[PDB]
């Protein structure tokens, strides 16, 4: 139906928009820091601590294949890798601090990403 591909336009749009957000994001971690999946490798207690890992590249797939419905969830998976960052590493360390900085920059990003969401429906 026609009703269903303007749908699916909408939804490419905001896939669209979320990937200029998350190249934003991105350029505040220039360490790269969560640019990948901690690996169970060199991390193999990693799962026993946190229950749902994220990272860039984990989140770009899921962008690809426009897997974000909404700006919330696609928010969600920013803060996991925030979230799992400040509880696996320590205050003194430079994982955590990485991850300060790139919430509180981050911050100024998303809160325009709302308005322009909410703005273009």
């Amino acid at each position: 139906s026609m009703e269903q591909v303007a749908m699916e336009l909408r939804l490419t749009e905001l896939t669209r928009l979320l990937r200029s957000v998350l190249d934003q994001l991105q350029d505040k971690d220039p360490a790269r820091i969560f640019a990948q999946p901690v690996s169970l490798k060199e991390v193999p207690d990693y799962l026993d601590h946190i229950k749902h890992p994220m990272d860039f590249a984990t989140m770009r797939k899921r962008l690809e294949a426009q897997g974000y419905k909404n700006l919330h969830e696609f928010e969600e998976d920013f803060d996991l890798i925030i979230d799992n960052c400040m509880k696996y590493n320590a205050r003194d360390t430079v994982f955590y601090r990485a991850a300060v900085r790139l919430r509180d920059q981050g911050g100024v990003v998303l809160r325009q990403a709302r308005r322009e969401v909410d703005s273009i429906g």
